[PDB]
């Protein structure tokens, strides 16, 4: 849509990703599809090292290129972390690193597994005729058995899909403001709030499909990166591409465009900077180039917040606040998820840091506080 690559149904997610790569890249696909066994047996690192350097010229279309990022990304996590108990690799082999860095530079992403790879491009629906729902859906790749990566990635994707129904309304909002259509704008804001209220109901599903203790110990360490990590302090070195090591943050739904999309829409100045603003601005370089341009386009438009405040209209303020309260609800709920899935598990292991690399609990509360302080009320 307007070459921002936002689908009506699935939003920022890649609609119907490719499952198979071309025959030339089978050596990659065998390692990626059999990750749980190769890590467990302990021949994952041997297979990656004994591997030819494959050129990325044969990947024709965009879906082929992104599938390769997902394939190469999951292998890079598997190689660096290994069994995930302590033993790590600081150097990444030239035969896998150089094609991955060249592919990453083409798509304007960092050479590391990101939200766009492991959530947005890491899914398939089982029956094409059936609708988008957890029973019908499945991921393409997993790290280990009992990591709960299916339940984890698909619930993130299902909320992304829930937010898509709000994202398609955004043109109506800016069209109504320009054309000076009060009733259209009020209806559009209420529709967005309704869609954001529904995304919170989709969020409830995470308790059914993700074990807290299994998520923290097993899956979290594979999603982690190497930007301010004590295990890789200097960072990872990509052989035959850069001389020194390079630091790149781990995967996180901080790299989701939906969070910033609606804050930017509603004039919630998160990136206006401080400790928390710095992080959210950095995450846009881990987003795809098209979605980075979408968040650009929203900031360029006239402020929806300024428009609503000027009119002296309790109806518009209600509808505006409905959207803002929905965001406060999502962020209030997301903190309860963090309490269950990080804080309580972390205390059982004989300010904690997230995969993105932030003092998470004070970071998230600052972000929620900024959202809550944007409620208009009586003007
Ligand atoms: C077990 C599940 C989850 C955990 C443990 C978790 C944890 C965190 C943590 C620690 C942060 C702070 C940044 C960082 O250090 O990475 C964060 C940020 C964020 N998370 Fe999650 N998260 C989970 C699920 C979700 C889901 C399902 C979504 C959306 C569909 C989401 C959206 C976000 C967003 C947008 C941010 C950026 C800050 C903000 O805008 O509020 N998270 N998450
Ligand atoms: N940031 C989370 C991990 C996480 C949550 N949602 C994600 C989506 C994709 C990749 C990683 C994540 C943590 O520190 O535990
Ligand atoms: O931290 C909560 C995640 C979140 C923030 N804003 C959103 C908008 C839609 C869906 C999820 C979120
Ligand atoms: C959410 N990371």
């Amino acid at each position: 849509s307007k070459e921002y690559h936002i689908d009506e149904e699935v939003g920022f997610a890649l609609p119907n990703p490719q499952e198979n790569l071309p025959d030339f890249y089978n050596d990659w696909m065998f390692i990626a599809k059999h990750l749980p066994d190769l890590i467990e047996s302990g021949q994952l690192r041997e297979r990656v090292e004994k591997l030819n350097m494959l050129s990325i010229d044969h990947l024709t279309d965009h879906k082929s290129q992104r599938l390769a990022r997902l394939v190469l990304g999951c292998i890079t996590m598997a190689y660096v972390w290994g069994k995930g108990h302590g033993d790590v690799r600081k150097v990444l082999p030239r035969n896998i690193a150089v094609p991955y860095c060249q592919l990453s530079k083409k798509l304007e992403l960092p050479p590391i597994l990101v939200y766009a790879d492991c959530v947005l491009a890491n899914w398939k629906k089982k029956d094409p005729n059936k609708p988008l729902t957890y029973e019908n859906m499945d991921v393409l790749f997993s790290f280990r058995d009992g990591d709960c990566s299916k339940g984890f990635f698909l619930v993130s994707l299902l909320v992304e899909i829930a937010a898509a129904s709000a994202i398609k309304v955004i043109p109506t909002v800016f069209k109504a403001m320009q054309m000076q259509e009060r009733d259209t704008l009020l209806k559009a804001l209420l529709e967005i709030a309704s869609c954001l209220e529904k995304a919170l109901q989709v969020f409830h599903q995470i308790h059914d499909h993700v074990n807290p203790k299994a998520f923290f110990s097993v899956l979290r360490i594979y999603l982690s990166g190497w930007k301010g990590n004590p295990q890789l302090s200097d960072g990872l070195v990509y052989e035959g591409f850069w001389e020194d090591p390079k630091e790149f943050a781990g995967g996180s739904a901080g790299q989701s465009s939906v969070g910033q999309c609606f804050d930017v829409l509603l004039g919630i100045q998160q990136t206006a900077g401080g400790h928390a603003a710095q992080f959210l601005q950095d995450m846009r370089r881990y987003m795809p180039p098209a979605h980075r341009n979408f968040l650009c386009s929203l900031e360029s438009n006239p402020s929806v917040r300024e428009f609503v405040l000027s009119k002296g209209d309790a109806g518009l303020r209600e509808a505006y606040d409905a959207c803002v309260k929905a965001l406060v609800s999502l962020r209030s709920y997301h903190l309860q998820i963090v309490t269950k899935y990080i804080l309580i598990p972390a205390s059982q292991q004989p300010e904690a840091k997230g995969t993105g690399g932030t003092d998470l609990m004070n970071f998230l509360k600052t972000v929620r506080s900024t959202t809550e302080k944007s409620l208009l009320k009586e003007g």
